[PDB]
DNA sequence: GTCGG
DNA sequence: GCTGATGCGCC
DNA sequence: CCGACGGCGCATCAGC
């Protein structure tokens, strides 16, 4: 694609600060670059180009420069060329190892696969899981296999209450061909903002899923949100179809505007958004858009009826799902 | 790392 | 148990 | 050691 090194260049840094150095505002600047950067409609053709961009600043413009001039930078050649900061990197892919974790391993020699699997009594359910799954986790799903799984949730959410109201979200909402894993958005007239009438709205709908085996693990679950491991079932002597990961996100059916706009992302969209929000003097969340009064507390939540109307309060043009990812 | 108070 | 900070994760 | 930066759910740990 258009300007594809630089992104990739500034993605790869991205991945380095975040995971390696434990520098979560870099990782969030270089993500930023990356993003103006790849809807950026020309080929960058200088670093001073670039600086121009929202997001780019000096050292940006540098690294884009000797990019630009040798097809590579001298910087991510030396981490990849560090085992300690590739071991640290390669760890944190598995689901439940974040960047502290696999410091911690990688102090203590844990640094492969192999090793992990050697010594999973240090490691806890989440990550054990991550582990046993790594490989399928890795893979995307066709979004032909995604039609299949939305028909099986959608159908035993119907068994559970004709009320629940189903819709898958994520880069699935967003049309892409193929995703990384499912995103659920749940209501039920009972949860509202004014009322929770029912316990176990979200626990009913697990369970049901759980007994009909699709659900198959567990990684985190609290009265609003489910975080674990589904798996389509598959035809005789044909191979199974690997595990996945699911989250289900409850959502107060009078937020779900809100609610279906933070879902369907993209994640950086999403930040960007938000940002844009801040400077408008609005703060936005999955649950409400609210106006800023200074002191910096925010107000009362705005009335919502659609996705657009959110759009419309920060002045943004609205973007179809479509044109939310990256 | 970038931008803005 | 609490509050608050951290570590994991989600878009 | 200019500080904000998007915002939050679930699990768990420190200091009560
Ligand atoms: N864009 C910037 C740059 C620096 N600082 C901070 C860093 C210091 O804590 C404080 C004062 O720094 P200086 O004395 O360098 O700022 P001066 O304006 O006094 O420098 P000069 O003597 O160049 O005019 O401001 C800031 O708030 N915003
Ligand atoms: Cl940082
Ligand atoms: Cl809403
Ligand atoms: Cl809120
Ligand atoms: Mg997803
Ligand atoms: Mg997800
Ligand atoms: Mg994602
Ligand atoms: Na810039
Ligand atoms: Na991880
Ligand atoms: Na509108």
């Amino acid at each position: 694609t258009l300007n594809g090194g630089i992104t990739d260049m500034l993605t790869e840094l991205a991945n380095f600060e975040k995971n390696v150095s434990q520098a979560i505002h870099k990782y969030n600047a270089y993500r930023k670059a990356a993003s103006v950067i790849a809807k950026y409609p020309h080929k960058i053709k200088s670093g001073a180009e670039a600086k121009k961009l929202p997001g780019v600043g000096t050292k940006i413009a540098e690294k884009i420069d000797e990019f630009l001039a040798t097809g590579k930078l001298r910087k991510l050649e030396k981490i990849r060329q560090d085992d300690t900061s590739s071991s640290i990197n390669f760890l944190t892919r598995v689901s439940g190892i974040g960047p502290s974790a696999a410091r911690k391993f990688v102090d203590e020699g844990i640094k492969t696969l192999e090793d992990l699997r050697k010594n999973e009594d240090k490691l806890n359910h989440h990550q054990r899981i991550g582990l046993k799954y790594f490989g399928d986790f890795e893979k995307r799903i066709p979004r032909e296999e995604m039609l299949q799984m939305q028909d099986i949730v959608l159908n035993e959410v119907k068994k559970v209450d004709s009320e629940y109201i189903a819709t898958v979200c994520g880069s699935f909402r967003r049309g892409a061909e193929s995703s990384g894993d499912m995103d659920v958005l749940l209501t039920h007239p009972s949860f509202t903002s004014e009322s929770t009438k029912q316990p176990k709205l979200l626990h009913q709908v697990v369970e049901q899923l759980q007994k009909v085996h699709f659900i198959t693990d567990t990684l985190s679950k609290g009265e609003t949100k489910f975080m674990g491991v589904c798996q389509l079932p598959s035809k005789n002597d044909e191979k199974e179809y690997p595990h996945r990961r699911i989250d289900i996100r409850l959502i107060p059916k009078d937020q779900y505007y809100c609610g279906v706009l933070y879902f369907t992302g993209s994640d950086i969209f999403n930040k960007n958004m938000r940002a844009h929000a801040l400077e408008k003097g609005f703060t936005i969340n999955e649950y409400t858009i609210r106006p800023l009064g200074v002191t910096g507390v925010a107000g009362e939540p705005l009335p919502v009826d659609s996705e657009k109307d959110i759009f419309d309060y920060i002045q943004w043009k609205y973007r179809e799902p479509k044109d939310r990812s990256e």
